[PDB]
């Protein structure tokens, strides 16, 4: 029952109830209770989820030393959830020397040389894209931007991993893509997530139950579908291809094989469908950023032409627009490692078992670093104004060791995907669109309302 850290060490924060802690501060959600602490508590605060101690450090200096800094001996794994399972082998949800080994043997598959040649894979999908969009602008109905990109979201993971080319918006009963879809992200603000918060000694009763955080039907299929493309599928000898040529630490495990494979997909489809309808929302409530973005595109690829890797990374205001919108909009909301060891950073003191989290939504919106921080300016992120920029204020995939492993190719996909949207298509708000859209009081980053548009098609 630790709930006086805090006080004898001088750290402010709300008042926590018995068992519960501060967990029914939450009914507005984690973004709204982050910027209300750090409006009222300042720099530095603590609270307590459950019986947790939970404490949020704001300062550039000490979120260096956290995240970058004092990494791997001190600040190295992150907070550990409800029954994980078999998928404790997972890169993001494996700890210590055991991540050192994940992380290390799937690095050379995030290269800059191997997502040259993922390029022209995702790159037919934005042609099917443009295809599946033609038809539902045609018909002038208002169209469902997490529906359109979900659908292009899904075929992409499954491409870059093993065949599939499967046309997931035209086959939804199809057995790769229905199962996959099942794959919802994790709301720790829900009944189930609560409890398991509020009552950490439930987690050995349902591991020896087999009951697990991810869904069993999911699970057991892409287990033996990863097992039967590997084998059955491709025997003859001429990221699952990259996976297979790497299997001082190497010896890759069969079942861990699987776990990456799952996390690929979990990370690709839900985050990366979100984050474009964000964008799209923003572009058609600002038509003048969407007129710009267009000239652009068209600048460097006159008549339509394809994008490659090297003209995605040229296009400067395609990586503004990106930018702007993962500052507004950062689907982590929040940064946590566990302190394992008794240390000091910076005069400031961390005891043991003590979650050090870094509130990204609240710092986004830090009006000490950003000039009006509530409208969408793509301007913050020019050649002239990125200098003001801190590295450690603006983390949408982190920093440090422990940072996205898949920021890049996230990045290259989503871009490849509003060059050929925008190349074909103009966006404007449509008659049921929420202005302004209102965020959802879960644990979730994700409009309250889903985004529908109306699209117009340049030129039919
Ligand atoms: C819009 C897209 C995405 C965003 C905003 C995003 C954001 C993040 C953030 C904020 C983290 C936490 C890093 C930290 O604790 O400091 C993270 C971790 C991670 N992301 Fe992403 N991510 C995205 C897409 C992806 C994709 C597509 C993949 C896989 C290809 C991926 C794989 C990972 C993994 C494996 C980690 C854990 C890294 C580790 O513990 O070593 N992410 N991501
Ligand atoms: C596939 O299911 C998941 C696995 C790991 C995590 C995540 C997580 C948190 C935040 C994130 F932002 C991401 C993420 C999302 C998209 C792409 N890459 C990482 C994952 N990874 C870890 N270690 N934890 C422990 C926690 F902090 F208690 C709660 N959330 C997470 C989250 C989910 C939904």
């Amino acid at each position: 029952h630790s709930h006086g850290l805090f006080k004898k060490l001088g750290i402010p924060g709300p008042t926590p109830l018995p068992f519960l802690g501060n967990i029914l501060s939450y009914h507005k959600g984690f973004c709204m209770f982050d910027m209300e602490c750090h409006k009222k508590y300042g720099k530095v605060w603590g609270f307590y989820d459950g019986q947790q101690p939970v404490l949020a450090i704001t300062d550039p200096d000490m979120i260096k030393t956290v995240l970058v800094k004092e990494c791997y001996s001190v600040f190295t794994n992150r907070r550990p959830f409800g029954p994980v399972g078999f998928m404790k082998s997972a890169i993001s949800i494996a700890e210590d020397e055991e991540w050192k080994r994940l992380r290390s043997l799937l690095s050379p598959t995030f290269t800059s040389g191997k997502l040259k040649e993922m390029v022209p894979i995702i790159a037919q999908y934005g042609d099917v894209l443009v295809r599946n969009l033609r038809r539902e602008a045609e018909t002038g109905k208002p169209v469902t931007l997490k529906d359109v990109f979900g659908a292009y979201s899904m075929d992409v993971i499954t491409s870059t991993s093993f065949g599939v080319n499967i046309d997931s918006l035209n086959n939804p009963q199809d057995p790769f893509v229905e199962n996959t879809k099942k794959l919802l992200r994790f709301d720790f603000l829900d009944p189930f997530f609560l409890s398991i918060t509020v009552f950490p000694f439930l987690i050995p009763i349902l591991e020896v139950l087999n009951i697990c955080v991810f869904p069993r039907e999911v699970t057991n299929f892409l287990r033996k579908s990863v097992k039967r493309m590997k084998e059955s599928r491709l025997e003859d000898t001429q990221f699952l291809q990259l996976m297979i040529d790497s299997q001082s630490h190497k010896a890759l495990s069969d079942l861990e094989l699987v776990a990456q494979s799952i996390i690929f997909i979990f990370a690709g489809y839900e985050t990366t469908s979100s984050v474009l309808s964000f964008i799209m929302y923003e572009l058609a409530t600002h038509p003048d950023v969407q007129q710009k973005l267009q000239e652009e595109i068209d600048a460097v690829l006159p008549n339509k032409a394809p994008p490659t890797y090297d003209t995605v990374l040229q296009m400067e205001y395609l990586d503004m627009v990106v930018n702007e919108t993962l500052r507004l909009f950062p689907i982590a909301m929040r940064l946590e490692r566990v302190c394992k060891k008794d240390v000091e950073i910076n005069g400031m003191f961390i005891p043991k078992g003590v979650v050090v989290m870094i509130p990204s939504y609240a710092l986004h919106r830090d009006p000490k670093y950003w000039t009006e921080p509530e409208k969408f300016l793509p301007e913050r992120f020019s050649k002239k104004n990125k200098d003001n920029i801190d590295p450690y204020i603006y983390t949408p995939f982190g920093s440090g060791p422990r940072n996205c492993i898949g920021m890049r190719f996230a990045l290259m996909n989503m871009k490849l995907a509003l060059i050929r949207v925008l190349q074909n298509f103009s966006f404007k708000p449509c008659k049921e669109t929420q202005i302004p859209l209102k965020l959802s009081l879960g644990g979730l980053l994700q409009p309250e309302k889903p985004v529908v548009l109306k699209v117009e098609s340049r030129d039919g």
